[PDB]
């Protein structure tokens, strides 16, 4: 049969985890928004010749969920760290809560380190708001170099909303999770 490997989305709230989880879906997502996928969703990826079977599981990333999120943790193969391009701030908790706690609990599994919303890297209203408080959207180099700091397998940008770059965020997970 297909082999099967768990997936964990981790990052701060609101930079597009559970809309990376949900492009999977064959079916049409209502218009209603959900903090976490409650329903069981899978990715069936290709890579290599090898069918493989993602369970795919969501998380929030706010701290009053810190209790509950680790509940997710057991046996999951790869990560999915987030941040968003447009949030400085969601980069920086990369190495100051996501890194340390997955590492804590899911020891030695491969960490795809994902800048998200790559669109909003030219967007002229994120320009603005950012640019109001002195600050910019991330930029490629910045998410290369935590992956350095990190130790993650690999860094990735992607798009939910224009879709570019999420097959290669699923394919490096999946080829990710196969190496152990
Ligand atoms: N511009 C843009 N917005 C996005 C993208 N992905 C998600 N969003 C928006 O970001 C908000 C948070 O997304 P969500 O998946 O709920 O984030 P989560 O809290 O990390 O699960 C939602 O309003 C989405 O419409 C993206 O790639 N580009
Ligand atoms: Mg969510």
């Amino acid at each position: 049969a297909a082999i099967r490997k768990k997936l964990v989305i981790v990052g701060d709230g609101a930079c597009g985890k559970t809309c990376l989880l949900i492009v999977n879906s064959k079916d049409q997502f209502p218009e209603v928004y959900v903090p976490t996928v409650f329903e069981n969703y899978v990715a069936d990826i290709e890579v290599d010749g090898k069918q493989v079977e993602l369970a795919l599981w969501d998380t929030a990333g706010q701290e009053d969920y810190d209790r509950l999120r680790p509940l997710s943790y057991p046996d999951t193969d790869v990560i999915l760290m987030c941040f968003s391009i447009d949030s400085p701030d969601s980069l920086e908790n990369i190495p100051e809560k996501w890194t340390p706690e997955v590492k804590h609990f899911c020891p030695n599994v491969p960490i795809i380190l994902v800048g998200n919303k790559k669109d909003l890297r030219n967007d002229e209203h994120t320009r603005r708001e950012l640019a109001k408080m002195k600050q910019e959207p991330v930029k490629p180099e910045e998410g290369r170099d935590m992956a350095n700091r990190i130790g993650a397998f690999g860094y990735m940008e992607c798009s939910v909303k224009t879709k570019d770059g999420v097959r290669e965020v699923f394919e490096m997970a999946t080829r990710a999770a196969l190496q152990a």
